[PDB]
């Protein structure tokens, strides 16, 4: 029993982290086959960062201007190209620790593990959701850029995130491994707005299922509701509208617990309308939306 | 910016996990040099578990009765010994992936990362505190025993925990790597009581410091207090009494933020006496006690 914000084991990603230095700027790179991926803003001086012309800045750089270091080992750069907001440095050496991997553009509401790195060395690992407004609630200091978010599927590492910047609200923004930002953000040191941040309804429901499975049942009420009725209440509280697809995804959890999704919806509506009255669910005094239905079933069936 | 429940990178511990099978029972083992460590209750049948005589049960077992598997690789067992509640299986092969390591008996209030495993394969990683009552609030299913808790100090893995059992309250109990239980627990399937579970005051203070550092300052009040006065209020709310040692440990955080420990104590007293009035601190609606002062300074200075 017990339910915990659980990260993927980080060993296969640790083996891909390198240090990328261009002039004074140092951040983390991802070393897969003979290509090192990092944020293109490694080429910026603190001045460039206010409104950089990446095209013009990159032209003053050649392969020898990119210092790539794995442990104490200095890699030889034999090619450089800019793809959106990612720099790809061709190196003479294929990473002998390259896991089986894919690049995936993850959907809002899905989760992933962040391996927070500095100077190409791992610091720690934590689970994040891609929020509806394409930000994450991370822990990132200077030097953390190039740190990556990933899922593991048995042997296959799926990289989905590369850390780039912190917004004025203190939340975090980054790119997929093709260098395309999640959300409307650009890699320049200007004030940038994430949209209103809405709660991931299907994830809140999964976590209430997770709680029921763990013997927290107090919030279970005598009521039911419909999607429209519930969605009226969802809109009021900035919850994402629930859909039959969301119901279908919860099916396994519904069928395991024997609690109809719309009954759980009625429970959530009363939680949302009355608060928790100083009570807690799975050791939290707020409704948690950073667990997917998959996250719940993995942790509850002991997937490795 | 940002503050997250962060686990250590798990790569060095992943390389030490093996599968130990005795008869039908399978759990995880830790493979360091030519010794595999696992819970001695691997030798129990479901019947034995109610009141096992480990001495008599172990005597019916020889080296060939211990099936040790690393990946698809079957290790040869050339020796077995019981040390408290741990079985040490001597194997013919030294683990070529053995990290630099120590066995440490960790203090209550200190934190560690758990690499949750099944069949010797990693499932995920999360941070736990050893509670004052020598239990942890984990996520552990059947097969999870042998899963270990550890800290990393640069190159050195410090193993402190090996998972053994879940108590009726749904919290978790285990041994150090010498097989000595944390707390009054024994490895038998009987009802066992952890003591009253008290809050780790020094950790709550570190986290309020963590919050101030992250721009959450609302709870900062105009009051101060003394240790005795504060400790009167601590006893009332089942907080561990605060000591000059605890103050000295917070010194760095106090000196960084410019907020006296006793002023922060006065803030905590009002939080404890008035609750949070529906407000949140670092995205929590409860006072968090599973961050040590070290945890806060590591995450805030980007230690790797
Ligand atoms: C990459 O290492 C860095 C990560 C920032 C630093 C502090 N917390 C983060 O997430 N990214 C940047 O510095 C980024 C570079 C621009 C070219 C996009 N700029 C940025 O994030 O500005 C906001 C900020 C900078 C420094 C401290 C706090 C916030
Ligand atoms: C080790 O794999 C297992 C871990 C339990 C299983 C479910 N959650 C856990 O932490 N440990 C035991 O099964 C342990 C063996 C005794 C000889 C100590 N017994 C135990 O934990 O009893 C409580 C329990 C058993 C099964 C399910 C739920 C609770």
């Amino acid at each position: 029993s017990g339910f915990r914000k659980m990260a993927f084991p980080s060993g296969k990603v640790e083996g891909c982290m390198v240090q990328v230095t261009c002039g004074t700027t140092t951040l983390n790179g991802l070393w897969l086959d003979d290509v090192v991926y990092c944020p293109r803003h490694v080429i910026c001086t603190s001045e460039d960062m206010l409104n950089p012309n990446y095209e013009d800045l990159l032209i003053r750089k050649s392969n020898h201007n990119f210092l790539v270091q794995a442990g104490n080992v200095q890699l030889r750069v034999i090619g450089h190209s800019m793809q959106n907001c990612v720099l790809k440095l061709k190196v003479d050496t294929a990473n002998p620790k390259t896991p089986k991997y894919k690049f995936v553009r993850i959907q809002p509401g899905q989760t992933f593990s962040v391996l927070a790195c500095y100077n190409g060395s791992p610091s720690g690992v934590y689970q994040c959701a891609m929020r509806p407004n394409f930000t994450i609630k991370g822990s990132f200091l200077n030097g953390s850029c190039g740190s990556v978010g990933f899922n593991i599927d048995y042997d296959c590492v799926s990289f989905c995130y590369m850390h780039n910047m912190e917004l004025p609200t203190g939340v975090h923004a980054g790119t997929d491994l093709e260098g395309n930002f999640y959300g409307p953000f650009v890699d320049r040191q200007t004030a940038q707005a994430a949209g209103t941040d809405t709660t991931i309804t299907v994830n809140v429901l999964a976590w209430l299922y997770a709680a029921v499975i763990n013997g927290d049942r107090w919030f279970l009420n005598r009521f039911t509701t419909t999607l429209n009725d519930f969605n009226l209440v969802a809109m009021k509280y900035n919850y994402e509208p629930l859909t039959q697809d969301h119901v279908d995804i919860l099916g396994p959890l519904s069928a395991q617990t024997g609690i109809a999704v719309l009954d759980m919806c009625a429970s959530l509506k009363e939680l949302l309308q009355n608060g928790m009255n100083g009570r807690t669910i799975l050791g939290s005094a707020l409704l948690e939306d950073e667990f997917t239905p998959f996250d719940v079933v993995r942790q509850c069936s002991g997937v490795t």
